[PDB]
């Protein structure tokens, strides 16, 4: 059973207007099988867009390649991102009030790098009010977090959206 392909691709921005088909392939081939690869052109010039695609065989292969960045092609620095409101930052509802920051932190973690975590609580009486933001150091953390259909934070099954 292969994942969803929309999940296995990567778009590729800020490319070399050099770049072809072939040389995105050669580079993003070190980090996985690529069942597909891009680059978009104009219809009448044939000039590129600057962007492109790339198709990987499997998710663990666009998490190679992700933790592989910063990925300079043909000599420009590119800019993947999964299949953009582009943040670094979630919320996460559903923690109820015994939920405390190592139990995010311990989970979240493992997504990506961890700056900040505010357990937010009421402004008049301290008390917890069931739900956090946690931001990362980068957003591909947010987006590998927000395409899970589940989360299990502390025994709650928590929501998490982007934030802001
Ligand atoms: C700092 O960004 C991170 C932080 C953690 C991970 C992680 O645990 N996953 C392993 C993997 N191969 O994808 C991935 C990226």
């Amino acid at each position: 059973p292969k994942e969803p392909e929309q999940l296995r691709k990567l778009f590729i921005g800020g490319l070399s207007f050099e770049t072809t088909d072939e040389s995105l392939r050669s580079h993003f081939e070190q980090w996985g099988t690529l069942t597909d690869c891009v680059v978009m052109r104009d219809p009448n010039t044939k000039r590129s867009r600057g962007f492109g695609f790339v198709t990987y065989a499997t998710v663990e292969e666009v998490d190679a390649a992700m933790n592989a960045r910063p990925h300079k092609v043909d000599g420009r620095v590119v800019e993947p991102k999964r299949a953009h409101l582009t943040v670094k930052k979630i919320f996460v509802g559903g923690i109820k009030e015994d939920t405390e920051e190592h139990h995010l932190r311990d989970y979240f973690e493992q997504y990506g790098k961890i700056e900040v975590i505010e357990i937010m609580t009421d402004r008049g009486s301290g008390k917890k009010r069931g739900f956090a933001f946690v931001t990362f150091d980068d957003h591909d953390s947010v987006d590998k977090i927000v395409i899970q259909k589940y989360h299990t934070v502390n025994g709650h099954n928590c929501e998490v959206r982007k934030a802001l």
